[PDB]
């Protein structure tokens, strides 16, 4: 096992919300892009982490993701639980679930 699966949702064409099940991680790490897989685990388009969860799940939310049910999503994610270092990979996440940045 290396980290649980991230819950990217599909936000309006104005950004992207993903979330992902807290399990005693201290630091998180997001870096993907859409419609598009990198290599060599790179820094996609997104860049950023969080050194705190929110409402007991590290959630997350762009403003320059412009996608909508039926897209794709292939990147990975760096976390830090119990000093211990878990990421995910594969890279390939369907777009099943809308939200509103608000």
């Amino acid at each position: 096992y290396e980290a649980p699966p991230a819950t990217l949702e599909a936000i309006h064409p104005k950004g992207l919300r993903v979330s992902v099940p807290d399990e005693g991680f201290s630091l998180f790490a997001f870096h993907g892009k859409l419609n598009e897989e990198m290599e060599g685990l790179e820094a996609g388009h997104w860049s950023r982490d969080i050194t705190k969860p929110k409402n007991g799940r590290w959630i997350f939310r762009d403003r320059n993701a412009a996608l909508k049910i039926g897209d794709k999503i292939y990147f990975w994610t760096f976390v830090i639980k119990d000093g211990l270092g878990y990421r995910q990979d594969n890279g390939e996440w369907t777009v099943e679930g809308f939200v509103d940045e608000a």
